[PDB]
């Protein structure tokens, strides 16, 4: 169960965040216990394609292999702070589990600049929460983390020495095939 009402980032600038671009995941922050594995690999894009506010994702388990795309409309809560209705694809948009009620994510941005960023989200999947899951973003996928967003974990009361590192798993991305997911 998910138990933090994050706060988006004052001032945050959405065009920018959200300007069709891809986000690497370098470092989270599961507040649940073993909620999600210890070895991990995720990357977003988001931006408006045809007037709707989107998010492609990609999760990638480095060790089992295992791997899913998603597709989602956001809708707005706040300036900053979203809920999203996920549809699984494969890479090329094409649906294997469609939108329904009860599979939906908060995403809140906490932090952004034009090349870092922390998010919280929570998931909702029918049966299960995923917990409170920060994370820190980059646009560049080997980026250590700047002080800029440690500051900003900082702020938001959280310790940075807590976060694991994606950087070690050996993680490859489609970048095209996320740009191209926003569009589906
Ligand atoms: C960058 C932000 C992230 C968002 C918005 C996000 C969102 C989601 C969504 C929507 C799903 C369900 C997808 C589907 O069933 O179609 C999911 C599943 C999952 N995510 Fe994330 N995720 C993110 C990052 C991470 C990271 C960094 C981990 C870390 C280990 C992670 C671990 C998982 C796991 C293990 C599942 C599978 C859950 C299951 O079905 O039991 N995610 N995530």
């Amino acid at each position: 169960a998910c138990t933090k009402n994050a706060i988006a980032q004052t001032g945050f600038n959405k065009d920018k965040y959200f300007n069709g671009d891809v986000w690497y995941v370098t470092d989270y922050l599961d507040l649940e216990p073993d909620d999600v594995p210890k070895r991990y690999c995720a990357a977003l894009a988001a931006g408006t394609a045809s007037g709707k506010l989107k998010e492609a994702l990609y999760h990638y388990d480095p060790k089992t292999q295992d791997t899913f795309y998603d597709v989602s409309e956001l809708q707005v809560e706040s300036l900053g702070k979203y809920t999203a209705n996920f549809k699984k694809v494969d890479k090329n948009g094409n649906v294997k589990v469609a939108v329904t009620a009860g599979n939906y994510y908060t995403f809140t941005v906490m932090y952004a600049d034009d090349s870092s960023a922390l998010i919280h989200t929570c998931l909702h999947k029918g049966n299960k929460d995923l917990g409170d899951l920060y994370a820190v973003l980059n646009r560049n996928k080997d980026a250590a983390a700047g002080d800029k967003v440690k500051s900003a974990v900082s702020a938001a009361t959280l310790e940075f020495s807590k976060f694991i590192s994606t950087k070690e798993n050996n993680c490859a991305y489609d970048n095209d095939s996320l740009k191209s997911l926003l569009t589906k």
